[PDB]
């Protein structure tokens, strides 16, 4: 644990904030154009 | 009920839902436009 | 199907597969043309 | 290492690194059409 069970955790929260832009960028710019 | 780490399994939560309402509606709007 | 915490895991997992799906037959489409 | 929820956990590794690489090759097909 730690070391290949505290990364995963962080690791996935990282990607959580990047997904969250990239899902109001994507979806906001379909009703857009 | 932790603190830095129970911000993440809410989080997630507030997301899972999020992205299920999400794509049933850009998921069917797909299938229609 | 425990407290916020197990419940939340296997809903979790019910979407991960759902998503997993949806994303082969969805991404497939847009190759289609 | 725990054993049932341990492949839990990986399987999530799995679709993380697919969402975001998934996420990197279908973003283009937004800038394209």
């Amino acid at each position: 644990m730690l070391e290949p069970f505290q990364i995963l955790s962080i690791s996935s929260f990282i990607l959580s904030a990047l997904h969250f832009i990239a899902w109001t960028i994507g979806h906001l710019n379909q009703i857009k154009r």
